[PDB]
């Protein structure tokens, strides 16, 4: 199975698998049921942004998740990621729905990897950028039902000719060159990831969430993953 790092904004609290009962942030370290949750006010229909930072000094996941002009969910879990991924990485943004539903809508999505040398202590860097998503994004690995295009976003999960989400959905979308995130001969390393999204839902409650995760470079959806799996784990352990 793949190796999976991710911090999930989980719309639907799925008790039955050990999520809180309430929508929530998580960092997510080889299972669904995150290692650390943190309580989010999610507003159905409007744009927010997601913020995810790592550096190998302090070892600490921390991912800061809010929406203009309200407080923010905050959450942090220490590991130590080299133990964890593989050197080599691909990363990229997950989503799904499942008998509930909601539009998980990409409007920008940006990362950034450093890596200094301990023998010459230079770096190696790598840094996208995307403001807009156009029909063909050659730099992107769109996977199950992601697409690009519409409105000049990513629609990680289905969406009708209209706009209206789609239940039982899935779709990634991962960046194509592969990422260092981490190596034992470098003196400093560290990765940041931010995006804007916009969950709307015309259910009576939202789901099933959006992901932004680091995997082994040939990662690709697990069957079945749709609903409260994310597009992330072939099963709830
Ligand atoms: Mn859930
Ligand atoms: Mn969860
Ligand atoms: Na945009």
């Amino acid at each position: 199975a793949d190796t999976i790092v991710a911090v999930e904004l989980d719309t639907y609290p799925n008790t039955d698998i050990g999520d809180p009962s309430y929508p929530h942030i998580g960092i997510d370290i080889k299972s669904v049921r995150s290692k650390k949750t943190a309580k989010w006010n999610m507003q159905n229909g409007k744009v927010g942004t997601a913020h995810i930072i790592y550096n190998s000094v302090d070892k600490r996941l921390s991912a800061v998740v809010s929406y203009p002009n309200a407080d923010s969910a905050t959450v942090s879990y220490d590991v130590d990621l080299d133990n964890v991924l593989p050197e080599w990485v691909r990363v990229g943004l997950s989503a799904s729905t499942g008998l509930y539903k909601e539009t998980n809508t990409i409007l920008s999505w940006s990362f950034t990897s450093k890596l200094k040398s301990n023998s010459t202590h230079e770096t190696n860097a790598l840094h996208f950028m995307f403001n807009q998503f156009s029909k063909d994004q050659k730099d992107l690995i769109l996977q199950g039902d992601a697409t690009t295009g519409t409105d000049g976003n990513l629609e990680l999960t289905r969406v009708s000719s209209n706009g209206s989400p789609q239940g039982s959905s899935v779709g990634r979308a991962l960046f194509y060159a592969p990422v260092h995130i981490w190596e034992s001969s470098a003196v400093v390393a560290s990765f940041e990831a931010t995006f804007t999204f916009l969950i709307k839902s015309p259910d009576s409650h939202p789901a099933d969430g959006i992901a932004f995760f680091i995997s082994n470079i040939d990662s690709s959806i697990p069957s079945g993953s749709t609903g409260r799996l994310l597009g992330l784990f072939p099963d709830a352990n």
